[PDB]
C-alpha cells in the first residue's frame, strides 16, 4: 500500500542522497542488485536516482543518511534536477499512496 520505514538499519525502499562521481548528492533511493536481465555482481548496491530518474551501482559509500547529511550539510547544490528531483521524490509523478 505504501513504501514501509526501516527499522534500525537501512534496507530497499530506504530513500537517502546519493552522490556520484562529478554529481553532487541527489536524492536517490536504495534498491538491491537484480539478476534476471542480466548478472549481476558483489560488492555493489543498485541505486536509484530520482532527480535524473535513472539507476546507477553505487553502495553505502555513495549514500549518506539524513542524520549523517545534516551532521555536515545534507543540502547539496541547488540546480534544476534538485529542485524538481527532491520533489520527484518527495512528491512523486505517479503517485498513489497517501501522502504530501
Amino acid at each position: 500500500m505504501s513504501r514501509s520505514n526501516r527499522q534500525k538499519e537501512y534496507k530497499c525502499g530506504d530513500l537517502v542522497f546519493a552522490k556520484m562521481k562529478g554529481y553532487p548528492h541527489w536524492p536517490a533511493r536504495i534498491d538491491e542488485m537484480p539478476e534476471a536481465a542480466v548478472k549481476s555482481t558483489a560488492n555493489k548496491y543498485q541505486v536509484f536516482f530520482f532527480g535524473t530518474h535513472e539507476t546507477a551501482f553505487l553502495g553505502p559509500k555513495d549514500l549518506f543518511p539524513y542524520e549523517e547529511s545534516k551532521e555536515k550539510f545534507g543540502k547539496p547544490n541547488k540546480r534544476k534536477g534538485f529542485s524538481e528531483g527532491l520533489w520527484e521524490i518527495e512528491n512523486n509523478p505517479t503517485v498513489k499512496a497517501s501522502g504530501y
